[PDB]
């Protein structure tokens, strides 16, 4: 079976209580301590509000969970607790539930974000480098803690642009990496699904997040959102194969002893690899450098084992100036 290149044994060496989220005994706080103020966003599994702690008067984020199995809620809480206070990770403060409806809410430290549909079209070259580097800090940290996010996308990256603060949010799809485990492939969101999810390679690992990051990065530097625009999970692989080419897909399927369903094989067809330079135009040229292309190229590989790790990405020349600005302090 496939195994992670890095952080392979993190959860083998940690005690069972670290990763056994199903056994979690949730310590419920006071539902009355937090009041909603205004709605911030919506999702398939929750609605997110700006709130206030009525005692301290501090602002918070209140995430009200739609009905889901207890095991899934315990998974998100356990992971949030295990990552609490890590770099650029959203910070869980409290867990409460309504005593009549039993609906649970997760309480987070407040983040004053700007929606990516407004922010990304105004991001400069340096800000793309800065924010992707900040996101890589979050991914290297959570991966080092034995956790895959499995839903990296612009909506789950809250950026406070005036403070230049970034938080990786919504850990409701995240899982613990266990070497040798076959995971559910119905994770992430369509446009950011790695080829492993689309070809039924279940023994995937942290590198799934690095594919999703590459999709985000491509969307930013080419001003093409989303970059891989599929209309369903099968079409999503078609859109990928029309860019990366089918030769390396076929090699990938052979290496892992996979074959496409005949219905999917007909859709994928045969395609040459398209050079990244084909996506440059006058409107986005100021964001595309040789270094940006090389970095993107090393993220978007069919073979998850060939993708940069978060640490390798941070070391790429594309971030040279960001690292220097950070080193100076
Ligand atoms: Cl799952
Ligand atoms: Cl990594």
């Amino acid at each position: 079976m496939s195994k992670a290149r890095v952080y392979t044994e993190v959860n083998v060496i940690r005690p069972k209580d670290y990763w056994d989220y199903e056994s979690l005994i949730v310590q419920w706080g006071e539902q009355d301590d937090y009041e909603v103020v205004r709605k911030v966003g919506r999702g398939k599994y929750s609605e997110v509000f700006e709130g206030i702690n009525v005692n301290s008067k501090e602002k918070c984020i209140i995430k009200i969970l739609k009905p889901v199995k207890k095991k899934k809620i315990r998974r998100e809480i356990k992971i949030l607790q295990n990552l609490c206070g890590g770099p650029n990770i959203v910070k869980l403060l409290d867990v409460v539930r309504d005593q009549h409806s039993k609906t649970p809410s997760l309480i987070f430290e407040y983040v004053n974000s700007t929606d990516f549909k407004v922010l990304y079209p105004t991001l400069t070259d340096y800000d793309i480098r800065y924010y992707i580097y900040e996101l890589l800090k979050a991914l290297d940290f959570c991966h080092s803690q034995g956790i895959m996010h499995r839903d990296v996308k612009p909506h789950n990256v809250m950026i406070d642009h005036e403070l230049r603060k970034l938080r990786l949010i919504d850990w409701g799809l995240a899982e613990f990496y266990h070497p040798g485990k076959e995971y559910n492939v119905r994770v992430a969101s369509r446009y950011f699904k790695g080829p492993e999810l689309l070809v039924d390679l279940q023994d995937y690992d942290y590198s799934l997040d690095m594919w999703s990051l590459g999709c985000m990065f491509a969307g930013m530097i080419f001003r093409k959102e989303p970059f891989f625009y599929g209309h369903d999970n099968q079409d999503q692989l078609v859109k990928i194969a029309k860019v990366l080419g089918t030769d390396e897909l076929n090699a990938y399927l052979n290496k892992y002893q996979l074959e496409l369903d005949p219905q999917l094989e007909a859709l994928v067809g045969r395609h040459s690899r398209k050079p990244w330079s084909k996506f440059i135009n006058a409107d986005n040229q100021h964001l595309v450098s040789p270094e940006a292309i090389d970095f993107l190229d090393k993220l978007l590989r069919y073979d998850h084992q060939d993708r940069l790790t978060a640490k390798e990405a941070m070391a790429h020349a594309y971030f040279a100036q960001v690292r220097a600005a950070e080193t100076s302090r």
